[PDB]
């Protein structure tokens, strides 16, 4: 795992939790790392059919139109 | 901003991404912390619904399914 827990931990608070068990932390940090990687993985192909090795903002903001 | 910009270029460079620019980063963590803040709030009314205070990892497992 790369995404520290704490921050997700504060998310869910700042959204207007009063509590939040450890598992539900855990959990919503697991389904936003795998987004980022099924996001990323979409954005590495559209830059490599733009003809680039430098993954852009624009390949981020395509590759997320597939998700929603 | 809660998510840290570190651990999300560390995703995407997992990915196999040979270069990411800042811009890359940055804009990834912004979409996924919207994405963390829109779950959330769907856990916390249902929670709400199930007559509870506390956010559990079932709230968070529902709330994604509206989202996917
Ligand atoms: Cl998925
Ligand atoms: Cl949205
Ligand atoms: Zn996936
Ligand atoms: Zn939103």
């Amino acid at each position: 795992m790369e995404l520290p827990i704490a921050p997700i931990g504060r998310i869910i608070k700042d959204a207007g939790a009063e509590r939040v068990s450890d598992d539900a932390r855990i959990t919503l940090a697991k389904i936003l790392e795998e987004m980022g990687r099924d996001i990323a993985s979409e954005a590495i192909k559209l830059a490599r059919h733009a003809g680039r090795k430098t993954i852009k903002a624009e390949d981020i903001e395509l590759a997320v139109r597939r998700f929603k």
